[PDB]
């Protein structure tokens, strides 16, 4: 109940160290930045840290994003990401 925060849940969950770690990979797409890296690429990062999804899947995960078109995506809604998976559903 009341998820007009889910961004800042993310943080909360993970240490302030580990948040330091995913950076490093953020970083291996932008090189002179890491805050924001393309929506097409992003999914392929789910992959790269050790997941097992499906690539029409990844076509569904745009619209709950920025249901509103397609614009960009930051490291604070990634991170709400990499939460959802680690709960699952079942």
């Amino acid at each position: 109940a009341s998820m007009t925060d889910q961004q800042a849940e993310a943080r909360a969950f993970l240490s302030e160290e580990m948040i330091a770690e995913f950076k490093a990979a953020f970083d291996m797409f932008d090189a002179d930045g890491g805050g924001d890296i393309s929506t097409k690429e992003l999914g392929t990062v789910m992959r790269m840290l050790g997941q097992n999804p499906t690539k029409e899947e990844l076509d569904a995960i745009i619209e709950e994003v920025d249901e509103d078109g397609s614009g960009t995506i930051d490291f604070e809604e990634f991170l709400v990401m990499m939460v959802r998976q680690m709960k699952e559903d079942a």
